[PDB]
C-alpha cells in the first residue's frame, strides 16, 4: 500500500499478534507482514495444538485456541494484514519513513517494530532440482482450497499429522490420493492413521521421491524404497509436500541492526539501534532476557508507546 | 518457622500471583506476603466484578476470572501464603539472606522480588473535609457490586483509567452515568474514551462539583467548569470519585532502594539497586514503562529467572519450557 502507515509489525507471530492489538490502542493504523500464509508464528506452525501453561492467565492453554484469542482480540481493531510477504529490505528514506521491500510490493511506516521470534517460517522445501517452474503451476505447500484439487491424481509427501489430516481430506475428493513416508509407522495420531487404512487413500510406505518427472507441472513422481531401493511412479496431477516448517533469520541481520547470536540488542524501551525500528519477542535481547512469551507480551506494549513517542508528538 | 525461603514476594497482587507461579517453574520455594486479608491485591479488593481487556491472550476477562485464573495457576505450587501481613523491615544480613519484618512475624528469603503496590488501601479524592455523611451513603470510591449502581443514576468524578472504564461498564446498567474531570483530556487509553463517547454516557468535560444537595444522601449534583463556571444539575443516586494518584510508598522508602515517582528503580534484569531484592509490575519503573498489567505480567518471569541465577549458580537462565513440567 503506497498510504505509510505508523507501526508496521514484522511477523505475525504472538508478539506480533498481541502488539497488533496495543496498536490501535493508541490510535495506529497497523499493518502486519508475515512470511506465512497463516498467523501463529511458532505456535500455529509448530505446535498449535499442545498445552501450554507458563502463559499469565492461563493455567492449561491449548496454543492454537490462545492464538484465536489474539486474533479475536486484535480483529477488535482490525489492522492490515499482508501475509504471504517476507520482509527484504528494510531501509529509511530520506523523509524519515521506512522503506520496506518484500516478494510481494514495497509497504511504508512511519515506525516499524520487529516480532520476528526466530526468523521467517517459509515451509520445508524439496531437496531436488529447480523445481521453481513446478511450484509456479502445480507444485504446492499450502492448502488454501482442498476442492481444487477434485477429481485431479494428487500425491501428498510427509509422515506427521499434518499430512495424514491432508490425505484423510482427499480421499472423497481426490480421484486418486497417495501419501508418501519413509517408515512403516506415520508420525502422526495413532487413530487418525487407522483411518487412513480404512479409506479408499492409497498409503505408500515406507518410500522417499526421488526424480519429479513433468516438464512443467508435475505428471509422474519417481519413488525409491527405503530398503529395497526399487522405484517406483504413479502418475499424478498435483504435488502436495507436508513435511513441516523451517524458520532462519536471513536479511535480518543485514537492516543495520546491532545482532549478536540470532537476537537484536535492545534497550529497556525497546529500541534498536535504529531509532523508529523497535523490536520484541524472542528476536529481542537485553541484560536479563528470558525468551518467554509471557517476557515478549510485556515487551509489545512498551515497544508501541516508545514509537508513538517517535512518530507522534503529544 | 525459621524456614529460610528462596523467593518471598510482597503483593498477593496480580503480578504476584504470577510471580510465585514461575517460582515453582524454577524449583524455588515460594513465600507470599500480603497486607491485605485477600488475595487478588487492587483486582480483588477494588473491582473485583469488572472486566479486563488487555491483558494477552484475554479479550475479555472477568477480573476476579483473572485473580481465580491465576491462584488456580499457582496452587499448582502451593506458595507460602501469609495474609494480613505488611512488611516493616527489609534487610539483607551478613551471609546475604534477606530478613523481613512484618507485623507478624519475621520471614527468611534468600532473594526478595516486591510486587506489592504500597501496602495502604486508599486511591485519590479531593479537598473537602466536609459532607463526611455522603460517603456513608450514596458517595463511593469503589466498585463492590456492579448491580448496586444498576438502575440507579450514577455520577464519576475523575479522568484517571479507572474513571472512564467505571463510566463504561455503568452504562449498560445505570440510568444515567456522568464523568466528570479536572482536566481536558481523559487520561485514559484511547480506545476506552473511544467506547466512552460512542455510547449513552453523559460526558461531562473539566467540571468541579459545588452543591451536593442532600442532608444525607446525594440525589443531584450541581457542576461546575473548573474554568468556565457552568452550573449543570445531574439527577443522581451514587457519587463516584476516581483520581488515582498511586500513592506514597511507605516502608518501601526507608529499604535504600533508588525510588522515582513512587516506583522502585529496576533495571532491565528487573534487579534494584540491592543484589536479591527484585521489583515489578506497576510498583517497578523504568525507561519507557508503562504501569500496564501486560507489562507487569512480562516482567514477573524477568525478575524470577535472573533471581534462580542469584540463589543459585548451577541453574540456566532460560528455564525449562513450561510444556516440558506437565
Ligand atoms: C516447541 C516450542 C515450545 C515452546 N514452549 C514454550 C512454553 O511452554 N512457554 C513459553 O513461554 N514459550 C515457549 N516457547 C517459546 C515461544 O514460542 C516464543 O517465545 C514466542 O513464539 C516468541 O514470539 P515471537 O513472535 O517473537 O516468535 P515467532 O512466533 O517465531 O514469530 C515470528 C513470526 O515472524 C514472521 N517473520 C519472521 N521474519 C520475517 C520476515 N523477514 N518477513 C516476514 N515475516 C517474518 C514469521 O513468519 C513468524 O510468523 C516455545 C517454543 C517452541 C519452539
Amino acid at each position: 500500500n503506497q498510504k505509510v502507515y505508523d507501526i508496521t509489525i514484522i511477523g505475525g507471530g504472538p508478539t506480533g499478534l498481541f502488539t497488533a492489538f496495543y496498536g490501535g490502542m493508541r490510535q495506529a493504523s497497523v499493518k502486519i507482514i508475515e512470511s506465512l500464509p497463516q498467523l501463529g508464528g511458532q505456535l500455529s506452525a509448530l505446535y498449535p495444538e499442545k498445552y501450554i501453561y507458563d502463559v499469565a492467565g492461563f493455567p492449561k492453554v491449548r496454543a492454537q485456541e490462545l492464538v484465536d484469542n489474539l486474533k479475536e482480540q486484535m480483529k477488535k481493531f482490525d489492522p492490515t494484514v499482508c501475509l504471504e510477504e517476507a520482509v527484504d529490505t528494510l531501509e529509511k528514506q530520506a523523509d524519515g519513513i521506512f522503506k520496506l521491500v518484500t516478494n510481494k510490493q514495497t509497504h511504508y511506516s512511519k515506525s516499524v517494530i520487529i516480532t520476528a521470534g526466530n526468523g521467517a517460517f517459509q515451509p520445508r522445501r524439496l531437496e531436488l532440482e529447480g523445481t521453481a517452474k513446478y511450484e509456479k503451476k502445480n507444485l504446492h505447500y499450502f492448502v488454501d482450497d482442498m476442492n481444487k484439487f477434485a477429481g485431479k491424481r494428487v500425491v501428498v509427501f510427509g509422515g506427521g499429522d499434518s499430512a495424514v489430516d491432508w490425505t484423510m481430506m482427499l480421499e472423497p475428493i481426490a480421484e486418486k490420493v497417495t501419501i508418501v513416508h519413509r517408515r512403516d509407522k506415520f508420525r502422526a495420531h495413532e487413530h487418525s492413521v487407522e483411518n487412513l487404512m480404512n479409506s479408499r487413500a492409497e498409503v505408500s510406505t515406507p518410500y522417499v521421491p526421488v526424480e519429479l518427472i513433468g516438464d512443467d507441472k508435475i505428471e509422474q513422481v519417481v519413488l525409491q524404497h527405503v530398503k529395497t531401493e526399487e522405484k517406483v511412479i504413479i502418475d499424478v496431477d498435483d504435488v502436495i509436500v507436508n513435511y513441516g516448517f523451517v524458520s532462519s533469520l536471513g536479511p535480518i541481520k543485514n537492516w543495520g541492526l546491532d545482532i549478536q547470536k540470532n537476537s537484536i540488542l535492545v534497550n529497556s524501551k525497546m529500541e534498536t539501534n535504529i531509532p523508529g525500528i523497535y523490536a520484541a519477542g524472542d528476536i529481542c535481547t537485553y541484560e536479563g532476557k528470558v525468551k518467554l512469551i509471557a517476557c515478549g507480551f510485556g515487551e509489545a506494549p512498551t515497544a508501541v508507546n516508545n514509537a508513538k513517542a517517535y512518530f507522534d508528538p503529544n
